């Protein structure tokens, strides 16, 4: 499935904020920072915020990743605004941080089917964000020279869940991605949705198995296109507490099983290099040596352009504060042989 450069008719792409981009009946927005110090096609980074941080926060605030700085690193950054933010890159959690509607699990991104029957249709339809991102990058590529073998997306929290969904449904487009503390929404093998507690126990009970999940197609694809996927877990405190209508908080997500599950699926894929990375910063954009991490992670992904031989990949040491290796996570659950 070749990358085609094309824009909705008459759409004029610009550096900076782009609004009213038409896609599937919606009007979308995204921000473009062209790569610096690059001649020729540039690798692409599509960073996605989570539930509460704004797209501007994800792009410019250090503690949120300051993702626009990757343009100073030689990547053309194309950052989508969440549909729930109504094209405003400054919206944080307002009308975004909460349960989804129309069969979607969570409102920040169309990143997983809901647990009730209204989500049935999303079992095999990527949804409007996954397709928007493809249209977005194909359009930007008509104005800026983009490297079709190095289109990467990634994000934190719900943006990490969205990265997982996009990789599973558009593995013949993206070259890879960086799902940081994203959900997998583990289900039974028959697709039955599981509660947070039952999903957490299913992985603890079979930590090396491939688990189905609401984040992706049901069943998950037998084979995906060539990719490099770097999954990041934030350690013991990488957990998320939801907020009830009354303001009370309760545990609703644990990223240990979801990063494990994703790593098991991607590691098993023959044309996928999976890098499992662990840190101790919790559930937020990597905090230790943040920019060093961003540079190391994107350059690692770029070292495996789409269609490269997994056997040729050579991992380099990550920044202090991170431990990474090729394959599934191993330090999250006890090994069987133990």
């Amino acid at each position: 499935e070749p990358v085609k450069w094309e824009c909705p008719a008459g759409y004029e792409v610009k550096e900076g904020l782009n609004v009213d981009f038409p896609h599937k009946g919606m009007k979308r927005a995204f921000i473009v920072y062209p790569a610096k110090n690059v001649s020729g096609p540039a690798p692409v980074w599509v960073p996605m915020t989570g539930s509460v941080e704004s797209t501007n926060d994800n792009l410019t605030v250090a503690r949120s990743g300051a993702n626009s700085i990757l343009a100073d690193h030689g990547y053309t950054v194309i950052a989508p605004v969440r549909a729930c933010a109504n094209q405003d890159p400054n919206i944080r959690g307002e009308r975004c941080n909460g349960p989804g509607s129309n069969g979607w699990n969570w409102n920040p991104w169309f990143e997983g089917r809901a647990a009730d029957p209204s989500g049935e249709h999303w079992k095999n339809d990527e949804g409007p964000d996954s397709s928007f991102f493809v249209a977005m990058v194909q359009c930007v590529g008509t104005k800026y020279k983009l490297d079709a073998r190095r289109l990467f997306l990634g994000g934190i929290c719900s943006g990490g869940t969205m990265t997982n969904r996009a990789l599973l449904f558009r593995s013949n487009f993206w070259a890879g991605g960086l799902p940081i503390s994203g959900e997998w929404y583990v289900t039974s093998d028959d697709g039955t949705p599981l509660s947070f507690d039952d999903a957490r126990a299913a992985v603890a009970a079979a930590p090396t198995k491939i688990h189905q999940g609401r984040v992706g197609p049901y069943p998950l694809p037998a084979k995906v296109g060539p990719l490099i996927v770097m999954t990041v877990w934030g350690g013991e405190k990488d957990l998320w507490n939801c907020t009830r209508p009354d303001g009370s908080r309760f545990l609703c997500a644990d990223y240990r099983p979801s990063t494990q599950a994703g790593s098991n699926f991607f590691s098993a894929q023959p044309d996928v290099v999976h890098v499992a990375c662990s840190s101790t910063h919790g559930h937020m954009w990597p905090q230790l040596n943040t920019q060093e991490f961003n540079r190391w992670a994107l350059d690692t992904l770029a070292s495996h352009p789409k269609g490269s031989d997994p056997r040729s990949f050579k991992l380099t040491q990550p920044p202090e504060g991170y431990t990474c290796h090729v394959g599934p996570f191993t330090g999250l659950y006890a090994s069987a042989w133990s």
